[PDB]
């Protein structure tokens, strides 16, 4: 017997909290559910939300402190272990991440051999896609893939055809496809790539360089000592209009998403990518403003660290497919885990923080939202015994009661640790699924 | 010949004229003395005033008339060149206005490198000064200047001491200078904040935050991620009390004058300011209000925008200074020539202004103030023909019947095209100068 009115807003949520889950949807229905039944008991929509505010603030707080960190290549490999169901895969990227560090650029290949293998080059990632999403190669993964690929960097917009021709002809007499990095690419020069693209004449991708005005100059220089090119810059004596191959740098592969270029390779003797990483390395120490060495160390960050490559060996494309996910799963779980840590998942460490909401003093409207709040920190645990055809009150009972870490498990099914069994989750993904319940709940009692 | 009297009078006027703003003080000068003899033959003040003053008009329609346009890149590089005595300069700007765009933030400093440079930045500028002119650090330029500053921003009044305390505590602890955009900073929070800054304990600028009420909160929130910051609130985020210096943003510089604040490279995320710069191109679009569209589009045309620098080859002296102000004067200068556009430099598009006077209604003694404006109009160029050492009526004489756009030059001493020849003015400018002379003639009759 569910309340029709508060179905069609259950709906209203899920529908809401797809485009923005299983555990956020789930938490945001149950804290919309508890807010419209007290908004339609006399209670300010508003004051409900800010105080749902105050106790999602004081959760994240209580989730950050009592999560168990993850540093030792070891606990990492256990991480991406659970992520990917295989501990080979686990310590694989537990090797890649030890290598390049935490925060390294670690992609993924379609290795022809078969097995898996790790192999470390140059390179470098930045958040930039494509410019046009038509410049897609792999449309279920929606990347670009370029293979041995020219690189053009240019610290201007590019639009005009009379200076592109000159270097592109000059580039498809090497049946070589190419990546074009500058201020921007508008429509006409835009289309003309777009459009040989599809032709098929010309395989490339265009992307806006990183950052603004003078780093943005640094970071295609920096590119261009890391790809062998020249910045083209008609400011220097660098025209677009005549630009022999010599000017541009190569690599093995390039890879475009909806958001970051990933080169692979180099592109530049050993010799100036050092100059330009002690240069920097330089400029870090002469500096006594903060900013600048933030950017400067994530420069060096790029031209430094370098690119892990993980390689999946299989026979059907589809296993090549499946696997290469798995992997980039494990990942950004792993990456994920050494950030805020790691805690009991099977939503027990949710519903094992309600307690702590006592430790907060409200008055009426905002405690009553912190109330709501306390109440849906349980909805993931109890939606997930409801799938696993127990009983949702009574496993909220047997559970509300047992050691800090343990909880039911429906793999098993045996109440146990469920750190201990690997039923774990990064808290950077307990505390964002709370934080988007918690504005999606939010605007819906109040829009 | 000159009288003892007009004398000490075309004297009192250059005084009045130091006061605001030479063009504008021979023109004032002109009708001044002008303006006196006629007054010492009965004719009203009032009357020759009001007169002066519609007299003056008509010269406006016809200055802004007779305006040659400026729009492309090697129009506004040439003008600025002109206003700057550099070549280098002209482009070096014209350039600043392409990147930026034209009406964007230019700014000049005084660095120590030589070639004078170009660097673009994020950045922003806004209409609100100091709330007080003690907060000045270059008592020349009335402006503060504050070297990587922790920025505060604030969205209600601060007055109370306490309040802060915590929050300087820790910004005196990392030797940093404050910016403070509250909505106010009064009171016990004001003077303590100033007294500070004379002794050299710590140093801050006080400025007053934009607009009012909901679009001040939202501009607030702009300046929050175009630097780093998060605006202190008591409605989303927390009190004064145990903040943190993440919550304070930061640059590389910020300049206050009397009027205005420029951010110098905000230290926010690049695409994080992208990012806010969509959610108002999205507001835009969703606005139901062709007001609320107006303001939006310059919030926005102030994140985007950023702001232009230029840095003046030093080496090494006193002429740094000089070669700021030249280079802000070049730029006010360029930006001032496409509003309007151009005209006959020398003295003589507004001589050949006068002609257009008589298309009036010379009656009595407004008649007569107006026939005071046709003569200073000639003001003007008469001074430089008195340079080179010529005959002012016969230079002037001449002049004032070459054809339509032609004139006389100073290191050139040829009457040919002078807008060509590379001398001229933004009507602005000229515009500005006959305006505020009128306005000085304007004392001088109805008082003493
Ligand atoms: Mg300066």
């Amino acid at each position: 017997l569910e309340d029709p009115y508060e179905k069609i807003g259950a709906e209203l949520v899920k529908e809401v909290a797809k485009k923005t889950t299983t555990t956020a949807t789930v938490l945001a229905q149950a804290l919309v559910r508890e807010g419209l039944r007290n908004v339609a008991a006399g209670a300010n929509p508003l004051g409900l939300k800010r105080g749902i505010e105050k106790a999602v603030e004081k959760v994240t707080e209580t989730l950050l402190k009592g999560a168990k960190e993850v540093e030792t290549k070891e606990q990492i490999a256990a991480t991406a272990a659970i992520s990917a169901g295989d501990q080979s895969i686990g310590d694989l990227i537990a090797e890649a991440m030890d290598k390049v560090g935490n925060e390294g650029v670690i992609t993924v290949e379609e290795s022809n051999t078969f097995g898996l293998q790790l192999e470390l080059t140059e390179g470098m990632r930045f958040d930039k896609g494509y410019i046009s999403g038509y410049f897609v190669t792999d449309p279920e993964r929606q990347e670009a893939v370029l293979e041995d690929p020219y690189i053009l960097l240019v610290s201007s917009k590019v639009s005009t055809v009379k200076d592109l021709l000159p270097l592109l002809e000059k580039v498809i007499g090497a049946g070589k496809p190419l990546l074009i990095i500058a201020e921007d690419v508008e429509g006409e020069a835009l289309s003309t790539l777009v459009v040989n693209k599809i032709r098929g004449t010309f395989k490339s991708v265009a992307v806006k360089a990183p950052g603004f005005g003078d780093r943005r100059k640094a970071m295609l220089q920096d590119m261009a000592i890391l790809t062998g090119g020249q910045v083209i810059s008609e400011e220097v004596g660098l025209t677009l209009e005549n630009a022999d191959l010599s000017l541009l740098g190569k690599a093995r592969k390039v890879v475009v998403t909806k958001d970051e270029t990933t080169i692979v390779e180099g592109a530049g003797d050993t010799d100036a990518i050092a100059g330009r990483v002690a240069q920097i390395r330089q400029e870090i120490e002469n500096s006594d403003s903060d900013y600048d060495r933030e950017k400067l160390q994530e420069r060096l960050a790029k031209l430094a660290g370098g690119v892990a490559v993980i390689k999946a060996g299989a026979a059907t494309e589809v296993e090549l497919k499946e696997r290469k996910h798995r992997i980039e799963d494990a990942v950004r779980n792993a990456k994920a885990a050494v950030e805020e840590g790691i805690v009991a998942g099977g939503g027990v460490t949710l519903l094992q923080a309600a307690p702590t909401l006592d430790e907060l003093k409200l008055e009426g409207d905002e405690a009553t939202g912190a109330n709501i709040v306390k109440v849906a920190l349980e909805a993931p645990l109890k939606q997930i015994a409801f799938n696993s055809g127990l009983e949702p009150g009574v496993v909220a009972e047997k559970v509300r009661n047992l050691p800090a870490g343990h909880g039911l498990n429906a793999q098993t099914g045996v109440y146990e640790d469920l750190l201990a069994a690997g039923v774990a989750d990064p808290v950077k993904v307990t505390r964002s699924a709370l934080q988007n319940a918690a504005s999606i709940a939010g605007l819906f009692l109040t829009t």
